[PDB]
């Protein structure tokens, strides 16, 4: 079976408590489902299932993926579900959507992810009561998204572990971070995020605001400001707020169908999904997940690293992005050519389809034939997907 | 590709704030993962992926499926993820496990579900702040588990909608509820849940407690006690706490591999997965989901309704179970022969795998050749799976 | 036994979440305690007891009055206690101080009120647990400070009740609220609050900040911004944000001792306490209570209403404040000459000391032989006290 | 002047989350207010003011003393307020009431205290919002009731400090504790608490329960079970749950009037208040407070210690109780003859009116002439009162 990505879209990525501060993830997801449909010339009546990665759905109500689908006019007879493989989610959803089509269970899938880190609630288990003494209201964003479940420390600490093992200086991490900002700024000013972004209308009271630019990108980002930051996780460390990605909101998706179906419809697809892989690694160095996952995906495609024309490798932290690049040895000039998540941001459950969006539109723009998208995953995993142009 | 269920297990289903009141879902999952492995003679080192349905993960930390896998000794090099299609989740995870094998991405999967409704927290979005006045702490079990996201009302009200469309008296619903209790009691007393149940040790300061019986089942349940209850959702209604399922905790899973892989290993499998389906319906009558799902599953198998030897159709509410039975027209004497959820309970994300467990072990013990498991799903969906013995 | 207020001091009154947003009451209380000691030339070790009114103590630790006293340098030998007569609490504390001395139980007392409405938390009783469903986190500032415990409604609704019985038009309340603004803007600029205020140092991190101005007074207040406000409590109402007092922070106190003592210490006092009283009235019309309270205080003094040259009468609302003026019949050109609580603020537990400070320093200023300070109290009470300058 | 206690009553003392687990303090207070009215044969319309000690009022609404008063049928024309001197409050309100009569401000007062430690909430300051992170829900029972504001540790730590100074072995403390339990079992079983207890009806959904017995008293308390307990604060220390009082709920009151009034009305009072005293000490050793307070009270009464026929001295902890006794040298056999707070419980704001009740009725039944009630006070204070039978 040959599955293509007929169309794709993403919202702009919102800053923490920024543009999307009070927008539920399923509203972002609904806009992105409408857009992939419009972009492909496929009607919502035609969709069989919607599959959305999402890590932080607490308080949002029954299966936000169904909410997003219904809001986008996807008929009640279709189905929808959410899934959670942490930062891998929005990419793994695409692979799962491909499998629906490959096994003959569906013809048309919309797959990606959505996340509102801003709207994630604080919680406490209160059923058994608290007979005496203080208790914590727990931030679900930190607890369920950002804290290792085995070791009890933030993802930032796994990044420090990688910095130590790979001997990555503060200087090198900072330079990588400044480069991410500067590349993202240039791509933004040149209009290279236009094709991928679908504008999102934030409704208010005193006026609707259209959001169509990635607001987390820092323009004119200096090495000096990066260098002046204090280590954010270890007092004698190297990982800072500047060389780590952010807390962000957004959604991203792809519309999938068979290659034979896109041909019937006269759709020029954004690419054929040639392989995907997911592999585990030690939780303590979770940032290394893209290494075995990329290698396995490439093996499954029958491709050498040198065959790749473009790469999107998620920048959760400069320390891990640098480790991945060192080990794989791919030309860094083809990696995150338009910036990465240090600059763009990291809306967890949407990230994987966010970078897939960026890869597919840049692949189209430059005429690149073979690309790969890859993410590290909390708790020690990687996910990778190989895309070829038709 | 022919995928078999090599082994299966579930915990006892705990009562709300009962035996598992302070046991995290992933601990229940870890025991069920260890058990399917032990029962199949497969080592944890051999597992490629763990896929666990779970609707209420809030506060449990990063990717509870990975937590369960790790605690069960599944290697760091395997992967694990969570998914949510509400009541359908634990069955859908099984079909998703099947698909990983079918597409050559994995050889051995443990799939199912887990849920701790008891441990589900209360929450409030507090990031903007609360400058002045009262705010609501929201019960995530109700909000995210049991309330329709479109109409704002409980799943119970959708049961009333179905009661009214199908003209299902209070007396009919209560008789069905009493029967489910009395069937479950008889199965329990005769030992028919022993094979499917893996005991769970609840670790305690003042002593360990082994839980190996379904504690929600009411022994000696009378019609009069059903008849005395007030409607729980509408005041001229008919759906009560007695003729609905409960709020419950448990986990349930299946170990999957190819039919050829089971042969090599000398495993006598519990069943071959012959087909599965998921379809949507109107959220207002979500309890009718099993009707289209089961019919589509049967069509994919090439079976008639009359070919089934055993059926597990989930009893979210008497009202909907009755409607499903009436429309399908299957012999009621082959449906839920050991009782159903009204008696056994309804640990949401686990339910689909719990009923699968019950199906497979009853199929083995009676020598039934063809079986079907189906559930209704909040927000208007159904899932069904057809199993043949080999 | 004749008792005299040897000295007095008060913080400026802050607005809600403003100057004292993160400053505990007891710290504001300590500044005041020290201020009065210094002002009279009395050593802290000479004080027998600190009596501080305070309505909103939750979270602040054991006996915040004791905390005030110790942080002010009052040694461990002295005693301290808080009390609560809601709005009259800070005047009643002065009466109680007076009482200790005239019973021979003490020689020297510091008495006033303190309040941090800003630091008042949300709370819920959670020892029993909350087995299922949403619950409310309660704003203690509102539940314990501004909600009638009998009927269940806010104090501005008792102001609506007094507006209907005393036939006060919406235009007449705006007239009184601008006139108080004008009068307090006048005072502030004219330097009349300098003496009574003791500066408070809000220890920041990037900067300490000397608060010495009443920052709830609105400069250049007209009838227009007043008469374009929506009724805050009824929909067809006449009470508003601008003709009611504010939510505020602050502390206030007096240094008490016997007449003969003050003469021994070479202290020229601010005034002698000749009488005081508290009376109850209907909780529905709680703003009525300064009428019977002021008559009783006045009769205990052996005075007449026309004998008064200066009067502080607390403006919780402009309907209740206009009502006391109209019934008692005193000349309103001697009533709150430096403005009122609508302008200055309503720091509950401190209010009565506050208005005591203004009366005492203003009396001292102009040469007024006889004072009266009086306050209405939620729950249907009044408090009053008659002062003679020596 | 000469004030007498015309009558007195108290509820039973409830166990933490026991009989009064869901009964508000003012409800207990209301029942004790109605009791002292009834027992004195004085009508509620005659009461000038109600003064109740209360330490943990968060979330009970406006001034819970006015709530106990209005529910007791005290008319709206009276006044009511609460006060807080921690464990002293309940006895201190009595001296406060006596002061109101001595200074001609009232003829008739009801005074004592109330407390529901069970119903004390958890709280957090949430006004600015919590942008990121866990935050604490603070148990006001512990924060505001049981934790020293200066040193930040429990009252039972102050009890360790006292035990160290006085060289009071683990055995000595337990011997005092078991005696106190055994004294109270005896008083309970012989009906010595019947007079002072007024029954309280807990209104409920499935039945009214009448509570008229102290439920905290341990029957059959032995030295050997006392000895089996672990230290509750210091891990090489001596203060245990067995030799410290507990967390309890209750209310207690006395009705005060001049000796001449009581003669007018033919009332036989329960005692003439002869003196009272409060003093401060080091908070580190707050349990020594009763020493200067009782010695100063006795100096004010003109009495020697050996003139006392009966003493109630509060047992917040066996360590401080033993210390107090050793210093004062009074015959232990007249101290807490019906047992003490270790047995009976320690409902904070009510403790002092509680032991005042206990002393009064025992003074009446054995024909004792002279009596003293004293308590230690967190933050380092003592309070005492001398009582002569008429
Ligand atoms: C690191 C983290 C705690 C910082 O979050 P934050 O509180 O919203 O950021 P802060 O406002 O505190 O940042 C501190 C400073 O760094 C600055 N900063 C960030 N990037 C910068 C850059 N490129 N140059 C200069 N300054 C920068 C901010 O402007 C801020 O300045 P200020 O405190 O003087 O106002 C948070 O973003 C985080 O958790 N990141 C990791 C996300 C993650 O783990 N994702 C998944 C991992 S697999
Ligand atoms: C119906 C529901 C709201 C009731 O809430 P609940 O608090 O758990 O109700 P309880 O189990 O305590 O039952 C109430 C009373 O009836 C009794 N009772 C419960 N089940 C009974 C039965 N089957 N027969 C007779 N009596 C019964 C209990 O003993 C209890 O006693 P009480 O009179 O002293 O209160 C809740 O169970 C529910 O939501 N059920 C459906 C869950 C659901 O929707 N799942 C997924 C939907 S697709």
């Amino acid at each position: 079976p040959s599955i293509v990505i007929a169309s794709a879209a993403r919202t702009a990525v919102g800053s923490f408590n920024g543009a999307f501060a009070n927008t539920p993830a399923h509203e972002l997801g609904a806009t992105v489902i409408s857009a992939v449909l419009e972009r492909a010339g496929v009607a919502a009546g035609e969709v069989n299932e919607v599959i959305l990665g999402q890590v932080l759905p607490a308080g949002e109500g029954q299966n936000p993926a169904r909410q997003a689908a219904m809001k986008a006019g996807v008929p009640q007879e279709a189905t929808a579900w959410g899934m959670n493989q942490l930062c891998g989610s929005g990419l793994r959803a695409v692979a799962l959507g491909m499998q629906q089509i490959a096994t003959g269970d569906a013809s048309i899938i919309v797959a990606g992810g959505m996340e509102s880190m801003s709207m994630a609630p604080h919680c406490a288990h209160l059923r058994g009561g608290v007979k005496m003494g203080d208790f914590k209201m727990i931030d679900t964003m930190i607890k369920d998204g950002l804290t290792d479940a085995f070791y009890g420390y933030h993802m930032g600490t796994t990044a420090e572990n990688v910095a130590k093992q790979w001997q990555l200086s503060r200087d090198e991490q900072d330079a990588f971070a400044v480069a991410s900002q500067n590349k993202a700024e240039a791509a933004q000013k040149d209009g290279r995020f236009k094709d991928e972004i679908v504008p999102f209308i934030v409704k208010g009271r005193k006026g609707d605001i259209t959001v169509d630019a990635d607001e987390y990108i820092r323009h004119g980002a200096t090495l000096d400001s990066m260098a002046k930051l204090r280590p954010a996780f270890d007092k004698e460390g190297t990982v800072t707020a500047g060389n780590a990605s952010g807390l962000n909101d957004g959604a991203a998706a792809a519309l999938l169908m068979s290659e034979a179906e896109a041909s019937r419809r006269g759709i020029q697809p954004l690419g054929r999904i040639v392989s995907w892989a997911t592999v585990g690694v030690d939780p303590k160095v979770m940032g290394t997940g893209p290494i075995p996952a990329s290698r396995k995906a490439l093996e499954r495609a029958g491709w050498k690293i040198g065959d790749l024309d473009l790469v999107e490798a998620n920048e959760a932290f400069a320390a891990q992005a640098c480790a991945v690049n060192k080990d794989l040895g791919w030309d860094p000039s083809i990696v995150n050519v338009n910036g990465g998540a240090i600059a763009i941001g990291h809306p967890i459950g949407a990230s994987g389809a966010r970078i897939l969006n960026t890869l597919l539109f840049e692949m189209k723009r430059r005429g690149a034939r073979k690309g790969l998208a890859t993410l590290c995953i909390g708790g020690g995993m990687g996910v990778a997907m190989c895309i070829e142009s038709l």
